[PDB]
């Protein structure tokens, strides 16, 4: 399937134990896609002071359309030193590995895979 319905645990930035997916744009997009498939991917909502507490490169989910079954359609955009790889809509948040942190909420997304 070109899209997959996921429910992403929303984590508080200060709880996150593994603060990024790796060391290159290509690695973080790779690892983010693998964690999304394996159900081990969390979402941090981006506010003032969040991104400096996470590791670059960043992986964002961004809204790709204006929402089947409650699931917002999203795609992945990476960012390293102020350059983005991908073009998409509004940021729903930054993806991080999930290693058992307790979420505050769930974000239903339809991921362009």
């Amino acid at each position: 399937k070109t899209h997959v319905q996921l429910s992403l645990p929303v984590l508080q930035v200060r709880d996150v134990l593994v603060r990024g997916f790796g060391d290159s744009v290509e690695e973080v997009l790779s690892e983010a896609r693998q964690h999304l498939k394996d159900g081990t991917c969390g979402l941090v909502e981006v506010e003032k002071g969040v991104l400096p507490q996470l590791e670059q490169p960043y992986v964002f989910i961004k809204r790709s359309d204006a929402a089947p079954h409650g699931h917002v359609m999203v795609e992945l955009v990476a960012e390293l030193e102020g350059i983005q790889y991908g073009r998409s809509g509004e940021t729903l948040g930054v993806l991080v590995p999930h290693v058992g942190e307790i979420p505050v909420a769930y974000r239903k997304v339809l991921l362009r895979k």
